[PDB]
């Protein structure tokens, strides 16, 4: 405690300082003018250069939270602009600070952002490289009040690199666009599972939160203690709470802090996380969580032994329920890091739940006895489910296996609407592709990992329109049955199909003409509309169509007079399929 800027300013630099205070203050003022950012961005710099020369220097003493609501409150139009928030200008410390980020929106009612033409894109990256990513860092910041500023900066590198790499190549285009759209993917996977992570901490609440940290935590540092794991599970829960109430400071402290003790305790820790802790502060935290797992010691013994055999388990047990559970968790977790954390956590259920109907008997450990037992089962579910859909994937490759479970859930909850269908099933089918490159080993961590995200998206979708109550039975779940209920929704024979059409199954030339994305959503679209005419279809009988219906188009995207072909050739199509289908 000397001088909070100055500091900040020391050991961040005036680049990244620079980048911090426009995203930070475009998370805030969100419906403010870039030329005006830019101004206060200055104006702070400006400020933390002129303490960084004189601690002692007017105001540098000041805290980062004082000194920042201060700016805030000096935007002349900030009652005009923003009204309500203007009134916090009138409270003190502490409650001035809380009064902002309540006011902070979540759903910014702004223009989506368009992505200009690659040439245009280049030339303005070409002559003015500075405000062409600043105005795009502020535009995507202003967006997404809640992204933690210092990894919204991380994927701006990611970009800046895009570019100047792309707009210097051959097929630009082919260079960039690829680019663009794994970073898109991943800065939005990225900020869907900040969000889920503190909305699961909402619900379940810390407990929950604390069971999956441990298994986790553990399965990364398989030769950290126990008593370790559970320091970190306490300091990392305590981090989410702080992060997921949107104070960037307060967060980032708590994250700089967690990196601190980790990096100085690492060999008590893991091995895989040298690289992580000689890097600079502003890396430190996202590189460690990234890190990868460590190699599990070679002398571990067999968990039936402690917890399954062993007299007293039900008197250790009993003596405190949860460090023993965690223990449970921690042993399970780290021997296996071939599992979701979700898995783990239904056989800790399953445990728990044993060691309670089993320590109320005269002879227990007869009763707990066969209990590995019944682990089994609920090992074999997810792995046949990895097999099965990486065999169906290979065989028929991503698209096509696309329309696959496009089919498959079409008839599961053929209430759904069909742009959400085919969004959910096409993002479903990049999992696959995903996925199942790695070995057996990392593959259900893997899967776990996106369908969390894509069924989530699904939920909330879902929420604010509902059409089925299955999906929301599953929906509403604990984010530990969530999948499996999914996977158990049974083909809906309840359903009563939609009458039939031509109009939905009309096909101009335009498809032809059309980007392989755009003209697979339309086929795709309208394969949900005819599983949902005839969902007592057969894979046979829909195969049929399916081929008639490809030859068909490349059949007269390859003709003349052709607007004829689409017409008069589909009638013929529309009228034996109707018949195919009965
Ligand atoms: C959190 C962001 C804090 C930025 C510091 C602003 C300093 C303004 C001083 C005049
Ligand atoms: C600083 C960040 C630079 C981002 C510039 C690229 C624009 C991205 C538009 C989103 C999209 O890819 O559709
Ligand atoms: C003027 C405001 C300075 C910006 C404060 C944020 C500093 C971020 C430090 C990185 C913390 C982390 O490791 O996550
Ligand atoms: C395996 C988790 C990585 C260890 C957490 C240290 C980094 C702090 C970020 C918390 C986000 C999870
Ligand atoms: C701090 C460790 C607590 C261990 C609790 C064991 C049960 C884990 C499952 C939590 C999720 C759930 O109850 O559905
Ligand atoms: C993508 C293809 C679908 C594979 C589903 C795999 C199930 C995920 C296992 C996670 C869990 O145990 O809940
Ligand atoms: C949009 C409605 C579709 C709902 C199905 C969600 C898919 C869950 C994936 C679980 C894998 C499986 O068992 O099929
Ligand atoms: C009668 C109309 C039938 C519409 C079926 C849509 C077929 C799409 C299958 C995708 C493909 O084979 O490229």
């Amino acid at each position: 405690h000397k001088s909070e800027v100055a500091h900040r300013f020391k050991d961040l630099g005036e680049e990244n300082f620079k980048a911090l205070v426009l995203i930070a203050f475009a998370q805030y003022l969100q419906q403010c003018p870039f030329e005006d950012h830019v101004k206060l961005v200055n104006e702070v710099t400006e400020f933390a250069k002129t303490c960084v020369a004189d601690e002692s220097a007017e105001n540098c003493d000041k805290s980062l939270h004082t000194l920042f609501g201060d700016k805030l409150c000096t935007v002349a139009t900030l009652r005009e602009t923003y009204g309500e928030m203007a009134d916090c200008c009138a409270k003190q410390e502490p409650e001035r600070n809380e009064c902002f980020l309540q006011h902070k929106d979540d759903n910014p009612n702004l223009p989506r952002l368009v992505r200009p033409e690659v040439d245009v894109m280049c030339t303005a990256f070409h002559d003015n490289e500075e405000t062409f990513l600043k105005k795009y860092l502020y535009e995507i910041a202003r967006r997404h009040p809640y992204f933690y500023a210092p990894e919204l900066l991380f994927f701006a590198k990611r970009y800046k690199a895009a570019f100047t790499e792309c707009c210097q190549a051959a097929d630009k285009a082919a260079c960039l666009l690829p680019k663009l759209d794994e970073l898109r993917d991943e800065g939005k996977a990225s900020s869907a599972k900040q969000r889920l992570k503190c909305a699961s901490l909402q619900k379940f609440g810390e407990r929950a939160f604390k069971a999956w940290a441990v298994a986790r935590l553990s399965q990364r540092f398989p030769k950290a203690e126990f008593a370790e794991v559970s320091k970190l599970v306490t300091d990392l829960t305590k981090v989410h709470t702080e992060c997921c109430h949107g104070d960037l400071l307060e967060c980032a402290d708590d994250r700089a802090d967690l990196a601190k003790y980790i990096c100085e305790n690492q060999d008590s820790i893991s091995s895989k996380l040298k690289e992580c802790c000689e890097k600079p502060l502003l890396e430190k935290s996202h590189c460690i969580a990234e890190v990868e797992n460590d190699e599990m010691p070679a002398d571990l013994p067999s968990l039936a032994a402690d917890f399954v055999e062993s007299k007293d388990v039900c008197k250790n047990y009993a003596e405190a329920k949860d460090v023993f559970l965690g223990m449970f968790l921690y042993e399970y977790a780290r021997r296996h890091p071939d599992y979701s954390v979700v898995l783990l956590l239904r056989l800790a259920k399953t445990y728990e739940t044993t060691l309670e109907k089993c320590c109320a008997a005269a002879d227990p450990h007869e009763c707990y006895a066969k209990v590995f037992d019944e682990f089994k089962p609920l090992v074999e579910e997810p792995q046949n489910l990895i097999k099965q859909n990486c065999e169906l994937f290979e065989q028929l490759g991503e698209y096509k296996f696309q329309n696959a479970l496009l089919v498959r859930y079409t008839k599961k909850v053929p209430q759904v609407s069909t742009p959400t269908l085919v969004e959910v099933s096409r993002n479903l089918g990049k999992v696959g592709s995903k996925c199942c490159k790695h070995p057996e080993a990392k593959r259900m961590p893997c899967a776990e990992d996106y369908l969390s995200v894509v069924l989530n998206q699904l939920c909330v979708l879902h929420e604010k329109t509902p059409v089925s109550d299955r999906v929301t039975k599953c929906c509403t779940e604990s984010l530990v049955n969530r999948r499996p209920c999914f996977s158990a929704l049974e083909v809906d024979e309840t359903y009563v199909p939609k009458e039939f059409n031509a109009e939905t199954f009309t096909f101009h030339a335009d498809i032809c003409t059309l980007s392989e994305k755009e003209r697979q959503i339309k086929k795709q679209t309208a394969l949900v509309e005819l599983v949902k005419h005839k969902p007592k279809a057969t894979k046979e009988q829909l195969k049929a169509v399916m081929d008639d219906f490809a030859a068909f188009v490349e059949k007269c995207c390859k003709a003349d007079d052709k607007e004829t072909c689409f017409a008069e050739e589909g009638k013929k199509l529309v009228a034996a399929s109707q018949a195919a289908l009965g």
